[PDB]
């Protein structure tokens, strides 16, 4: 069930992060693995590595989606080596924490640049460049709408906007049968959300962050990563246009 | 590959409808499955038949989950043979169309005591008797929040407490390390849609709603149920995924 | 000098408006110049204060009883809400029940306590509404952010009981549309009432219990009914029209 | 009661559409006005004009809410005219049709940065200049989250951010007891309305998109703000209210 055999997937900001347990997941699933960075080339030729280990096939291109024209390229890039594209997880993003009375113009351009208007130029040439019966998965947040955490106004937009696109999206990659889906992630453990947790020692906010899941333990990469890849199966087909919130009934 | 060997699964309605291919999926995943129905005999036996067809093992178990007592004997049978249960679904549910005005008594209680009372009892008795990291999965509707479609007031109210149910009941349902998630079908193509598409070309004209230009097909939505009751769709939980389409 | 949003020639009638969020639902309605028929069950003496009240700053009501539970006797209630003042116009369902318990100990019986005032019975006050209101009339039903807005644990059966409620304003307000006619809800969070005391408890005194909930605002304050009553005072005026079929959360922002 | 008797207001793009009723509707309820234009003078002096007459002063303040700079002297003037401002309305209008394939780096650093990142930072000047108890309401659209236009991709989200700020907007503007909502209009007849109705036979048949069957008009938009800005509108803090009377 669910494999991508003979499928080629493309994952931005694979690196390191939910991108690289998404992209290792798809090469998992049969998928040939694209496997973006822009600052950590170490942990993408490690990705990569891992991914023809378990028997795949990946490269790694390096790309700032900040940058338009290092999108299209990156996409281009992709094409010209594989023979296709099927499915663009958009993944990679950055978080702010600040009160609205000090957010500045370089701290909203910095977070919106990449979070925003990067994805929304990743979910571009995703179509453009895309097989039919293709794949769009962008990453929004439960703090877009589920949770209201204070000093935090400026990435939970930055998201919204994110689960925006994917409804309208979803309409105009009918033309091809492509599907457009976000998936939106809470607590899960990465250096991106130790880095919020402060608002003691990063184990210690992780044992207990572990108790806001009734489940009674944390969020994992792994864990977000298994729904992509359900989505971007054929099997996730009917699924299409919704925000899938992925933080395991915590609050 | 996320397959459910060795696990024990329930599928309320499941002998017709988009809870017979809920069944077959949870079978072809290789579950044990338990196909309840009530007044449809003959096609729950062809479920369980197509279950042990691809190699894992079903019964027909009938009970009207209108009645408490019915479903609390459901469940004590259920363990009771497959010695054990991991998955509870509550598939079951009726239609109606009609102006607040027209809307009598018989008819709100003809609605609720199965789609919202039957649905919430499924899910007292799915707790109580299921495994620890077990599943329980209700089902609502896209007319519940999504779609504002006219004299259908009585519907979605079912559904909608369905959509409060699941959230709340994954607070309450951790202590036995459950999940607790509902599926909101579109317009999955079965009797039900049929009898309130409104002769054949009603269906033939739904299927452009849809940006992929297709009908939603109760197998369409089963697999959504298959991942959400997976290991795999664990971290999924209180959440309302909506099985649309891209319908509007 | 522009007075807004005003209900002088109307008719109102609050279910539950003895006690609560409909006595000062039914009080700020009064406040607006609308003439109020205050709806009680079991409270008497209180609905009768809140008739006064009302006299007081010059309007009239009457205190009709009846339990909504009963589909008859909202037939009755209405019947009689228009068989006094000769029409009605504005029409709230603001009575209901509070619920804890896990989903495992909830009993067939407090399923039906709750569900039977909480869903059904606003249902037929809803549909007894247009039925007997003028064209261009309002109907406001009472929810909660527990609803959607909050996951609370073993609160499951409230939730769901005004989780329909939140389901049906959006239909309702097509269906009555044909008499020109707005239905929305009011999410009633924290309201200061008996039923928020009685809530309070999930050793501190209640009091204690509200000041320490205060904090959980970002305006550092309590909900009170006279806060709600002013949203279903909009609501219902002729300026409150193009809200239509909406939910809305006066809980202040809170957590 | 609903009166603003002693407040001043700001409405940024409040000589035409919405922003100019919603500018002239605060002066009826007896706030004074600052009244903000960009490109249009002459209606920014009607509305003054309007303000003036009916009882209320008014003053009218240049201001390209895209150029942060222009935001800060904008209310430093406003504070500096009247002595205070109570209240900070946020109107920024540029709709945008188009398909994900044909959407430029252009277009969307020209509507995001006034519907989006303008309206962001409207909102924190507000908070800086704003008295103690006063107000913010930030304008989105009801396809934002309630709809799915094929072709708005890019204005949906510039307004589906909005969305998201005011509810964290108004945990942060709560030590200073600001609270902050955004209003979310559906179809209102304005220059914007006539531009992607694609004559008057396009809006006749809108008049039966919503329930009520007539059109939305900035009247019916400007008495809420009204409300949520006015001393009684309190408890409703940090939540959108679509305003579209009920149109599918
Ligand atoms: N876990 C959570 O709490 C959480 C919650 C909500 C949403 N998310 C979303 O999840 C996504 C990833 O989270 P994470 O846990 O991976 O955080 P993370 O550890 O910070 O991940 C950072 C990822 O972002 C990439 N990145 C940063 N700047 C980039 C640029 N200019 N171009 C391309 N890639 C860039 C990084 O690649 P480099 O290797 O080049 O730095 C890396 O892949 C983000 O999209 C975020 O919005 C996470
Ligand atoms: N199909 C759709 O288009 C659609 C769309 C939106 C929502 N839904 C929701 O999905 C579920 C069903 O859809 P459907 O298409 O499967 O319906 P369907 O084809 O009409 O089938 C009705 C199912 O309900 C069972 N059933 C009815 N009353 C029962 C009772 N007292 N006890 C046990 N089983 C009973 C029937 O089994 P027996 O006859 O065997 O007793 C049959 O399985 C409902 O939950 C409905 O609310 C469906
Ligand atoms: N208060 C909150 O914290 C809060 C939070 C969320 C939601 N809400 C919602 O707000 C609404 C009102 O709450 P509240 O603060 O008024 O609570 P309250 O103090 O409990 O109000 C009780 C009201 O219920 C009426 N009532 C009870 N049984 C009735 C019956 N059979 N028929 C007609 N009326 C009946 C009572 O009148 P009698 O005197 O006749 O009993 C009284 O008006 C409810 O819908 C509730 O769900 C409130
Ligand atoms: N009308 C609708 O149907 C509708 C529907 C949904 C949402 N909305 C939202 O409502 C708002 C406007 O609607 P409308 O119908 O009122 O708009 P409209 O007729 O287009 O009027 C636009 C207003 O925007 C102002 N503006 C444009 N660029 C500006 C800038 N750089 N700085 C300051 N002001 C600027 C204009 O000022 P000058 O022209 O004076 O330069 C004018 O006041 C927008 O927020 C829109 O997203 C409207």
């Amino acid at each position: 069930p669910g494999r991508l055999d003979g499928k080629v997937a493309l994952v931005t900001g694979s690196g390191r992060g939910i991108g690289a347990a998404v992209a290792v997941h798809l090469g998992l699933l049969g998928a040939k693995v694209v496997v973006n960075y822009a600052n950590s080339p170490t942990h993408a030729q490690k990705v990569v590595d891992e991914i023809k280990q378990l028997g795949s096939d990946a490269i790694a291109i390096k790309a700032d989606v900040r940058q338009v024209p290092e999108i299209v390229r990156l996409f281009d890039e992709a094409v010209a080596h594989f023979g296709q594209l099927d499915i663009a997880v958009s993944n990679s993003g950055v978080v702010s924490f600040g009160h609205l009375k000090d957010v500045t113009e370089e701290e909203f351009d910095r977070v919106f640049s990449l979070n925003t208007r990067g994805q929304f130029f990743v979910a571009r040439e995703a179509y453009k460049h895309l097989n039919n019966g293709g794949r769009i998965i962008m990453t929004s947040s439960n703090t877009s709408r589920d949770f209201s955490v204070p000093k935090h106004s400026l990435y939970s937009g930055s998201k919204g906007a994110i689960d925006s696109f994917v409804r309208i999206f979803s309409k105009d990659c009918g033309d091809k049968k492509i599907t457009v889906n976000a998936v939106a992630p809470g607590g899960t453990v990465t250096d991106m959300f130790h880095d919020v947790s402060q608002h003691y020692t990063p184990e210690e906010r992780q044992k207990m962050a572990a108790h806001a899941s009734p489940l009674h333990r944390n969020g994992f990469p792994e864990d977000i990563a298994r729904v992509v890849g359900f989505l971007v199966s054929a099997e996730g087909e009917w699924i299409n246009g919704k925000v899938l919130t992925v933080d395991g009934g915590a609050a």
